[PDB]
């Protein structure tokens, strides 16, 4: 039973919501006094209520989703409001809508894209899981944050071949090591005001590391959002290499540690914008000629679904997450960046 002070927080957050009339966040399109009166009463078996979904976009009404999962059954129990904001945010993922089963395809038909190294200069692949049986970061408690720092650690301490690496824990780290791993581009902080706001960052740095293989390739961060950030990156633009070494780690730490996934959703994630597939593959690139005709530019990203930003240079990545496997969501990267390249060359 949802308790007295989380409805009058719940009752005064909805206030604010209307009051805001400038406020264009998903959370107060979705949130409707009817399903706002329908959801407020609900409960997890974990004891999440609408509040851990909703606080963050209250706080900080400028969001522009506004919702996050403080844990895997909130999907289900606060569906009437996940729902529509997955559609909207995922671009017509609807709510009768379900995402393929993990497939991460044939690694032969993934390619280095720029064998020269004229053009990429670095390729990244990531992912995020959450761990089966926890609550996430808006919910767990200072025990689970120890406890599952534990057993992660374990199981990455125990990786050999290309996954060997170090274990750093964020307690009690100092500022040498602190340095180390800004020099690499491997720390993480404190969350900012939206992560804050979504009772993320309680308990800090407790539960919070960092993992990354010898070669410094492959990187691991425990806690900094959802339970498990993986990532794997390296210069150039051998993709191959990136994304079969991604794929590696994963299944090896899924080997004792299993993942939440839903069959509608895919896997499950503290922020309804990772779901799916949750991977981002991405490229630094140069790209000079197309910079000239940037409307062009951003034609060509578009037709495979790609997003350009700046980081003649670009970060490219994919947009889609929902509805299509991990190896299409590779795959449309690999094409997307291979045609970006073919028509660098013919300008």
């Amino acid at each position: 039973s949802v308790d007295q002070a989380t409805l009058d927080k719940l009752e005064a957050g909805f206030k604010k919501l209307q009051d805001a009339k400038d406020c264009k966040s998903l959370l107060k399109k979705y949130l409707t006094k009817e399903i706002f009166d329908r959801l407020k009463t609900r409960k997890t078996a974990m004891g999440a209520t609408l509040l851990d979904v909703i606080q963050s976009g209250v706080e900080n009404l400028d969001s522009g989703v506004g919702v996050y999962a403080p844990d895997a059954e909130s999907y289900t129990v606060f569906a009437d409001l996940f729902d529509p904001v997955i559609e909207d945010y995922h671009g017509g993922f609807k709510p009768t809508d379900k995402h393929p089963p993990t497939d991460f395809g044939d690694m032969n038909t993934i390619v280095n894209v720029d064998p020269e190294n004229k053009y990429v200069v670095s390729t990244r692949v990531r992912c995020g899981r959450s761990l089966q049986g926890y609550p996430f970061n808006p919910c767990l408690t200072e025990a689970q944050y120890k406890e599952m720092e534990d057993k992660v650690s374990s199981q990455l301490k125990g990786m050999t071949g290309d996954l060997k690496g170090t274990y750093y824990p964020l307690t009690g780290m100092d500022k040498k090591t602190q340095q180390q791993l800004i020099d690499d581009h491997f720390l993480f902080k404190e969350g900012d005001r939206f992560l804050q706001a979504a009772n993320a960052c309680r308990y800090w740095p407790t539960g919070r590391g960092i993992y990354h293989n010898d070669a410094k390739t492959f990187l691991v961060w425990v806690n900094e959002e959802d339970h498990l950030r993986i990532i794997s990156m390296q210069q150039g633009g051998d993709l191959k290499q990136v994304y079969s070494r991604m794929v590696s780690g994963v299944k090896e730490i899924e080997k004792k540690l299993p993942f939440s996934r839903d069959d509608r959703l895919g896997f499950l994630t503290f922020c309804p914008t990772n779901l799916g597939t949750t991977i981002r593959a991405s490229v630094h690139i140069k790209l000079p000629k197309l910079a000239a005709d940037k409307a062009k530019l951003d034609s060509i990203a578009a037709k495979y679904n790609l997003q350009v930003r700046g980081t003649a240079v670009y970060d490219i990545s994919n947009k889609r997450r929902m509805g299509l496997t991990e190896y299409q969501a590779v795959r449309e990267m690999q094409d997307g960046i291979q045609e970006l390249i073919k028509l660098e060359q013919a300008a």
